[PDB]
Parts: C-alpha cells; structure tokens; sequence
C-alpha cells in the first residue's frame, strides 16, 4: 500500500541492527516473522502482535505479506530467496547475499522469474555521506576518480572460513565500487591472521583496478585496537557520538576520493571537498529516521517500480570482488576479473 | 674536535632545510663550502664567514674540513662522494644516496676503502617519534610487527623520471624498514599520473612483503588537496604547527604499526599505544635542535666511531626498493627482491 507489509525471517542482530529503522520509517509496517527458535517467535509476537513461523514456508505462505528481509544466516540465504520468489515477495537478503556465486546466480534467476525485485540489505554503500559523495563523482564537477584510498580499524574481531573478508570487505568494496563507478578489473591482496584465539582472517590490505585507469588501496584491520573513528570526527559505525540523542549517518571508517581537480572525504556529518579554490565543509542533515536509505531502496522498487541500484546484480559483483580477494591471499597471485 | 668541522656541498633546498640544524647544533660548525653558483658562494662566505669554492675539488682539498654534507642533486652524489672519500672527507648525503645500484656500490666501497663513514642525510626515519617506536617494537612488550599501514597526502607536487618516488617514497619506505626491522622481500606498486601539467607519478599505493609475515601498505599523493596532517595533531612535516613557539617532531604523515599484542601509532608530539586496557599516549620531549638526531648519528660515528644506523649499506636497500616499486608500476607485475 501506502505502507508496506514487510515479514522478517531470522531475529537475531542483524534484524535487531535493522529494528529502529523499521520501527520509526512510516511506510515500514512489521505483519510477520519466521525463527527456528520459539523463544525469539514468543518475543516477536508479543512486541508486535503479530504471526510467527518456524520456516521462511510459514512466513512466504501468509498472504499479508509483501516482501520479506531475509536476516537469517548466509548459508539460509539463497534457499530462503528461492521460496520468497516462489509465492511472490519482494526480497531484501541481508550482506553478505550468499557465500557462492552459483548460489547467486540461482538467486537472480528465481527472482527474475517471479518477477519480484531483489535488494541486498543495510549495505554501507547506502549511507548518504557516500551517497552525496557519488553525485559530486556524477556532476563531474571534479573531473573522474583517479585514486581511492579506504581504511578501517575496528574492534570487530572482539565484538561479544572469511570472516572479515566476507561481512567486512563487502561494505569496503561496496563503497569503492559505488564511488569509482567503473569495473573493478584486477586485485592483488595479503590478509593477516595472528591471533590463535581467534585464527581467523582478522585483517588485510588490497590493491584494486579500475576500469578506464583509478586504482584503491583498501586496508581493514579487526584486533579492536586502535580506533579509526577518531578520523572520523568520533562518531560510531552506527551513527553515535564516541567522542571522549540524534544520531548522525553510517560510516565504514576513513574514506578518500582523489578526482583530477580534487579530493572528496565523505564524512558522518559532512562531505569534505578539497579543491582548487580550498576546503569545503558541505554539511548534511542528521538523518531522521536512520538507514532510511534503504527503505527507499525498498519502497520505490516495490510501490513505484523503480530499479533499485543495489540489486542482485550489483550484490553479486561485490562478492565477485571479496571472492578475488580471497583467492589472491589464499595463493601468490592476482585475480583478473573477466 | 668536541666540535665537528664541516663543509657543505651544494647550498640549496637541501641545504637550507638542514640549516637551523647546522647553526643551533652545539657539535657541528660550518667551516667551508662549495656550489658552482657564485651568488650562493658569495652569500655563504659573507653569513660564515668561510672559504667558499666552485667544486668539491676545492672543499675537500680543504684541511679543516672533517666531514662533507653533500646536498647537491642527486647525479652529482656518487662523484662527489668517491672525491671527498679520496680527500678522507666523512660523508653525509642527502636522500636519496645515488640514482642507480652501480652508483651506490661504489660509493660504498670509495668509502670503505678510504676508511671514512657515509651516512644519508636527514631520512625521516631519524625522528623521535619513530625511532621511539622503533623502541618500542624491539621492546617485544607488544610481540612481533605484524601490519604497517602508512599514508600521506600533500602539497609536494605544487611546492614552489619519476620525483615523487624518489624523494618522497624513499622517507616512507624507510620507516616502514625502520619499524617492521626485516627484510622486504617483494613488491606491488600502482602510480597515478593525472595532471597534464605536471606530468609525474604524482601518487602511488603499495603492498609490501617482508620477511617473517608482516606486510604493509603505502599511500603517497602528492596531488595538494586533502592535507594528511589533520591527522597529526595538525603539526606539519617539519614540526610547525598548521591548527587555527618552539617547533615539535618531524614526521611523513600517518603510520599505524599493528603488533600481535597491539598498535603503535607515531606522533610529532607523542607516541600512542594501543592495546589490552586503553589509550596510551606516551609524550616526547619538544626537540630542543631540529633534526639533531642526524648529527648524532654523524657525530658518535665520527668522535666516538659508533657504527651508523642510516649508513650507505641501509640507504642502499631503501632505494632498491624505490626502484622495485617503479619497476612493478612500470611493468604492472611483482618484484622479489634477492
Ligand atoms: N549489514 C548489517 O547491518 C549486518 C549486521 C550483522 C550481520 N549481517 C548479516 O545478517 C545475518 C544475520 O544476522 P546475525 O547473524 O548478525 O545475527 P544472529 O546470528 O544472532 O541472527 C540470525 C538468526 O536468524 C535465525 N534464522 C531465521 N531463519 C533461519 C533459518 N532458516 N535457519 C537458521 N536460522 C534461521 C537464526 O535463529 C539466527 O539466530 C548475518 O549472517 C549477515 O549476513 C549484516
Ligand atoms: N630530506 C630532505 O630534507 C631533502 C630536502 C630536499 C631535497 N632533498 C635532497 O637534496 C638535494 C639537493 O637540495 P635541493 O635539490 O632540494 O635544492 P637545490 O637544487 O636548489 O640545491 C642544490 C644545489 O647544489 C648546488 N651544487 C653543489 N655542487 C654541485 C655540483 N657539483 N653540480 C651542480 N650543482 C651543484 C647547485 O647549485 C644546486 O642549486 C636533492 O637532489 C635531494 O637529493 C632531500
């Protein structure tokens, strides 16, 4: 309708992430959920008045709902689309979209037949700093990207077989590949894992080509030591003041946009253009509802059929890109992507 | 003496950076001179007043003179060298050491064989901060150098084959050596060329490999419009305070040092470290002479012939790796280095 009826399959913290969003955005009415584990269905129902399911078949077969946010773990991902496809809901499959690219593949294809549209959920590529960075890379205004250099030091790693490669480097790459705009063609990258405790990839740094001549340089680290926030005018992942209650935008850490007149950093609470003439400070306003953007990825595909930009086709080249990081690491080598 | 003679070879840019050093510096006296241009002869004989000369022919010829500072251009170092070395003139050349391999052994051995040190001239891998850091990772208190991440963004370009390569990634190379402390043992490298212009490699990205498993990651743009030392406690290169007295450190912008146990991360007014509890920022004391760090290593090799750190050998295998990365972005494939 006017207001959207959105089921939600899978409850834990991806979907708590994604709750204040849902709550407070006007089109968003929450009618449905599907849980394996009863004691998060018991919670649903009870905040929401509403019916909960164990399987996404449960959830799919309730004819109140218009799409579903798949928030579940990724390996449920592509199964869980296929059956959304099947009885005509809207999709919107949380990063990463799946860990195969087959799996993807059959993705795009079940929701291409159903002809239902499919959205990658809370990706950092859609938060407006970046965002109002991209139209300044669209309006020309300082010529083409030439170099994107992207870092990030977070305590992750900490937070109570890829990893970070694969929940963490698709944000990153999500958000060079939205700011270049061209096709990520070449990638060269060295991943470090040095905690036994956790012997997982915990941090890395990639070389990326560009199509038609830019390059990006992409480090993240996860060890939870130091804090790239502080770059960041010490505000949170999520748009919460650290410094040493009306958030700001999302970030993914320190960004720079070298273009040929100049450079662009996007921040979360401004886009710093350095020029010709100088620096400029172009502020933005807090966001009123956050990750607002996604909703109206959501609501435009659905109510006004407009191509949402991160569709299946652009979630699976991201992945595409974490895959090649993956491999370079893994042997010696690069990874051409054809 | 207890005072160190020293004449002065090429009395340019160089040459006047390394000034203030030179007078406040109790250890040293200027005591002669050469450069080819007789307005730099004149001007150098009337502040000094000192013997003044058209080539090194003329300074090293000089009986006074203890030791040679050549900061001339690069093509004249390794002559110039082998001549004040004859003459039994100790040598401190400017970064970078020579041009070419060939060059530099020579000058090594023009200076083994006539028994006199050869350090190279002020690298920033002599200030405090990083060499307190370098303190710091020998310590062991944070366990083994796992990850460098080094960036800086600067006006370099549009100060009034490949230039910045030379001059600017032999500093970051050298810390990067300076603090993982083994041998770099492959590279990767990217250069952006975009400023008709000015048509240099103005900006480059680069993996390194080193022995044992760290790797790190450079960033250089030289381009002028972000100004990297907004993350530097807005202190610039040569310890001037940019913000809205004496000076602090010198340093080459932003360097992050990951150990397994924890991140060190150098400043012109202090050294942070984190890891297990907090925060720590150990301060530094405000350098009482600029760049003195330089004259001890030439004064303790000279007086009290304490072997070098910065030495010919050590300049060396910098600039092998600034050749290394010049041949990765020429031929876009890898260099081992043997
Ligand atoms: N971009 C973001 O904001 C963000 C946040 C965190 C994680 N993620 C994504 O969200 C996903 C899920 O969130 P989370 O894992 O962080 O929290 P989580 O593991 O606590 O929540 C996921 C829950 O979904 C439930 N679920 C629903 N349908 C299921 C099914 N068919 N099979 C099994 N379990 C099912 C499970 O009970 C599981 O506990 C992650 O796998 C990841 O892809 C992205
Ligand atoms: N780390 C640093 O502080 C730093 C600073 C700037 C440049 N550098 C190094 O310093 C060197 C020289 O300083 P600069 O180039 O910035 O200033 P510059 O070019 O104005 O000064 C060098 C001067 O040396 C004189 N000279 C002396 N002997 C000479 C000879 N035999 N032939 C020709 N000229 C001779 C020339 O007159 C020339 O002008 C550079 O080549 C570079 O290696 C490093």
């Amino acid at each position: 309708g006017h207001q959207l009826r959105l089921g939600v399959a899978g409850l834990g913290r991806a979907f708590t992430l994604m709750l204040p969003t849902l709550q407070q955005d006007p089109r968003i009415k929450l009618v449905a959920a599907c849980d394996p584990r009863g004691s998060a269905r018991a919670q649903f129902a009870s905040d929401f008045r509403a019916p909960v399911y164990p399987d996404i078949e449960g959830l799919a077969s309730n004819p109140d709902v218009e799409a579903i946010y798949i928030a579940s773990p990724h390996q449920f991902h592509a199964q869980q689309a296929r059956i959304a496809a099947r009885h005509g809901k809207h999709v919107l499959v949380e990063k990463p979209m799946a860990l195969s690219l087959g799996d993807c593949d059959e993705m795009i294809q079940h929701c291409r037949d159903a002809g239902v549209h499919l959205i990658v959920g809370h990706c950092h590529s859609f938060d407006t700093p970046y965002l109002s960075a991209r139209e300044i890379v669209q309006s020309g205004e300082l010529g083409p990207v030439r170099m994107v250099h992207a870092l990030n030091y977070t305590d992750f790693l900490y937070r109570p077989g890829g990893g970070v490669v694969f929940s963490q480097a698709a944000h990153q790459v999500d958000i060079v590949r939205l700011l270049v705009g061209t096709r990520v063609r070449r990638v060269r990258a060295i991943t470090g894992d040095w905690d036994p405790m956790r012997p997982t990839q915990g941090a890395y740094s990639a070389l990326l080509w560009f199509e038609g001549g830019a390059f990006a340089s992409i480090s993240y680290n996860g060890y939870g030591h130091f804090d790239s926030d502080e770059w960041c005018d010490w505000i949170g992942e999520m748009g919460g003041d650290k410094s040493p209650q009306p958030i700001w935008h999302q970030h993914f850490g320190p960004i720079v946009v070298s273009c040929e007149r100049g450079d662009i950093r996007p921040l979360p609470d401004s886009v710093c253009v350095y020029a010709d003439l100088a620096k400029e400070r172009r502020s933005l306003q807090r966001p009123v509802v956050p990750r607002f953007e996604v909703i109206d990825e959501l609501y435009h595909a659905v109510v006004n059929e407009i191509k949402p930009l991160h569709d299946g086709v652009w979630a699976r080249a991201t992945l595409e890109v974490c895959l090649a990081l993956l491999d370079s690491a893994g042997s010696g080598k690069d990874v051409e992507l054809p």
